[PDB]
């Protein structure tokens, strides 16, 4: 029959941090970059990968000035950042909370091939995921990433690829309430190819009824979680040329046709767009006519970060200028957010 | 990849009819009975069942005075009332649409049994649906109403019972749309057995979910399609009594859990509730304090019509008095779909 | 828990009615056709569509003489045949039954659009199909036929239309369990296209694996069941030429992956191959080297009745001539059952 | 469209090593058990859980005398004992090859509890299982074993739990069959409860169907693949008793139903059943009148090492006795796997 997989006490915790997370205004900062992801883009400017860069780069996110405080209401940690300090000592989880953000790990190990298909991937990190989600919890982290990558091709996705993102999202939902932390569901879905925005729609609205069909398979307390899907746009192949306006439509229309309300919030993530036209497309998607039941927020690794990058340099002295960049970036995101940024 | 059931032109059609059908204040009149199921209903009275008896009481349900217009936006209607006429010659469905009402029709052939299963049904119709959907267009029908029963047992509604339903729905509802015709999906659940409303609200959940999904499967427009829910209610049997506050909270819950905000409006069904309780659970409904993305209307078989038929007494002679009773309800209903019926 | 969707009386009526029309050395004579099916067959060779020519023509392929009854150990009648009689006036199943041979009927209504899908179809028919099984359970059907319509395109088939056929399989064959007829299940696939042999084997293990899992699911008693799938053959406008052997390496391969041993024969069709060929595909099938644990017959709308129809002519003097081929048909198509056939 | 998990002499290599598995008169050794399974087990005794004594008991089942050769196809080793050594400086999959058997590991991390579910509970492992199963392949291993774990409730087993199971048994078999490694599938039942025979029968049904849906889901080449599923038995507070003909016919049947006949064979594990009752019931299902088309041989744990565990006491002494126990009851489970098992 019924068994109810979380208590009361257990949903009113879930429901919390979910909202507080995507309060409004407030977004999610993404710096859940491993020791090779991060790589690429310390090489983008010549600095060197270190723990101790790594960590100074992830103070420079997390030690903004206060004006970022009601603009960023999470901020996703690699394992590696969840465990660093600041220049005085604070534990960075320490520092997001003081800050009012919510602590965030990504808990995903990583997508792996999936057999018989058209290089379509699933993604591990299901094995242990109770006791690391239990020790993230003990270490400040409120709410959990996990990024499920589904790409489109000329037979991609399959009903195969869709099903295994769905179930293994589901399942890492289900361990991540059952430890007390939130779980954000991202089956992103990669604009690579030619195909246009009707196809992404379509491809979107298949994959999160999927996803949510998993979800309530799994008894996932929904208004305990929140979703982190792509923004519905062309590929970067595609010829045809889209206005903010349309892609926010499809986007709310394909978030309409699939996400249930109860969710507690919607926070988009960049996708390989500008930093300038992430927030652009994130206020047209809030300034979109289509009724919203949903929190709209931004979870933006690059859209956040791509400008502080480059203005830091890799030597402290651009440290205030990087820290200014971020501030802007995460003000103009915020405003995307409420539906008022006007560039 | 995407291939379009529907056109541009189809979805607007289906959106237009499916936001006429549920505008605010307006709900829909489930006038459809067969010969049988009429047949209980006027024996109540003592009536025999004839087509001019049954004729006579559609007239008094549908030629109600100009207090109906502004409350009921859709009546379903049974295939022998839609080609019946009023006294004054007028056929049903020109009455109804010169009411400012949507003609909704029962396309569905009655529940059958499914092997292996403790009792429970999948409701069949499908055979030419296509043509008929077609013909009911053609005579005036701008949606379709398709019941399919579930009930809660020890081990009930099971996998099998519920993924039918589902399946059996979004094929009504793909042919329906292929048609021009608005689907109404209705995957009641019986309130019948001992059943609390925690467990009401977990098998709703569930059962919406897979329908839902099953509408995503099938490419269902839900923009062009609405849902007739039971109201999450304790069993009939359940000796726990539950406020109209906590039955308001669990429908709510259950729907934005699972329903996505793209369908139309959800047009609860009486359930074998009294028109005062449920006249009086649909406004708490629409007074949750949730946030509700649908249009939460009625679309009531015997909530609207047992007093009316009661004060009717199968006599000419009441026929005012039958009219104003189902008037005053129809007043009330739009109220409480307004979420401010005072009784 | 487990509700017995049939009884041990009624499992083993129905594994003796399958085990009786898959025989050693008998298959399946397809002579259903409906009134505008078997229009086109008698229009090529210029005789009317008349229900006198059409009761002659099904008389002539019942009526044939004593050594096709080893061979032909089920007959699939359209509906307006089961009800027709010799010119002895024997009923055509009395005749059916008088050789030897199970009366089996068509159920299925059609096929009709599936609608988002690349031209796809699904199968109706469900509708009163327990009353209509019932009757034909009286009037001698002791099996029915059901085709449900697959093709392979660039996307096609999509997962709504497997799983839809699928769906409409199993509920079909639960039908006809109920009412005592053992439902002969075909999940035919179109070989229209230039798919290869491997494609078409990789479309026929998914579509008989979901296939068996929706029979699964419905509580399907498979002992009661015969499997009619399409040979697993390359696409009429394939190039790439494939021998006998490896045609049936293929089929014996997609039936070992996907069909449970329960099944008590597979009746192959003939999909629009040469009489000759079906024979010799058959026998090759047969021949396998690899373990085949089910009754691999025929059930053969033209591939028994091509050459029979085209030494008819449509009058009655080449009577006994269509008699004489159709009967070496049928004992050639034994030959190939029993896995001896030599040309 | 079909895009090839394996390559042919994937496939080639996958069928070699499955048949040599399962060659007739050969069975598996289950000898995988953690440091905590395999010391509830020396607690009987009273001898200490140590790595020496692991490893001496593993070498005394291992290096059993030359009557093991013909009986013992694959043994299934921890990942401790792949790495450990006989006496003589032999490692222990050395040792087993040069016995003439197949050398197996477990690669399932355990189970977790599945939240909503009554108990239930779904098998990680998955996360970095390619690495792990490379590995294993270059240290000897050519067969993973992944004990999915299933138990028959009131309401259990759920749809959720057996989709899951059968899900992360197909990704474990995908991910073997890409490393070289032949997956033993194990959706095994608990026999727990007072369930009875056809419901146990029943359930073995659902959940093989379930699992080897998910596995033509997953491109499982099957016939790379053996399945280790439980015995259909009477659950072990029924007080109804079933004769072995009756477990044997419901096991063969149940196998039959949902098995198909491309898995190489299937290698029925104790479950909880003494040594002489499961090599009689192993004896009485090959000898069941039903045709069965696959190497029904043994996957014992407790059934092959019992006795000698029991003879063995922890002490060197009894070497020799406990060497020679574990060879006659190999002996007697070869004679039930070939179906002449005379006690």
């Amino acid at each position: 029959h019924s068994h109810p997989a979380l208590t009361p006490e257990q949903k009113k915790e879930l429901s919390d941090i979910a909202h507080r997370i995507v309060a409004p205004g407030k977004g999610i900062l993404a710096a859940d970059e491993s020791t090779g992801s991060i790589a690429k883009r310390l090489q983008s400017i010549g600095t060197e990968n270190t723990e101790e860069n790594r960590r100074f780069y992830r103070q420079l996110l997390l030690t903004a000035d206060d004006r970022v405080n009601p603009c960023i209401g999470g901020v996703i940690l690699f394992h590696e950042t969840l465990y660093q300090k600041a220049d005085d000592g604070r534990p960075f989880p320490q520092v997001i909370k003081s800050k009012g953000g919510v602590v965030g790990i990504k808990v995903d190990k990583g997508v792996v091939p999936l057999a018989g298909t058209n290089g379509e991937t699933t993604t591990q990190g299901l094995d242990g995921l109770s006791e690391r989600c239990a020790q993230y919890k003990k270490d400040g982290a409120d709410f959990a990433k996990w990024r499920c990558v589904l790409k489109i091709g000329e037979h991609t996705p399959s009903a195969l690829a869709i099903m295994e993102n769905a179930n293994v999202l589901a399942r890492y939902a289900s361990i991540c309430q059952q430890n007390g932390i939130v779980p954000i569901v991202e089956p992103e879905i990669l604009p690579d190819g030619d195909h246009d925005l009707k196809r992404c729609q379509y491809v979107t609205e298949k994959v999160l009824a999927a996803v949510y069909k998993a979800l309530s398979d799994h008894h996932i307390y929904l208004e305990g979680t929140l979703l982190k899907p792509n923004m519905v746009t062309p590929g970067h192949a595609c010829t045809q040329k889209y206005s903010h306006e349309e892609i926010a439509m499809a986007t709310v229309t394909a978030l309409r046709r699939t996400v249930p309300p109860a969710v507690t919030g919607v926070t988009f993530l960049s996708g390989g767009q500008s930093e300038e036209e992430a927030s652009i497309n994130l206020n047209a998607i809030n300034k979109c006519p289509l009724l919203k039941p949903w929190a709209l927020t931004f979870s933006y690794g690059r859209a956040l970060q791509a400008s502080a990058l480059k203005a830091w340099g890799g030597k402290k002295e651009n440290l205030k200028a990087a820290q200014e960049e971020y501030v802007k970036r995460a003000l103009a995101n915020s405003l995307a957010c409420q539906g008022k940024y006007t560039p």
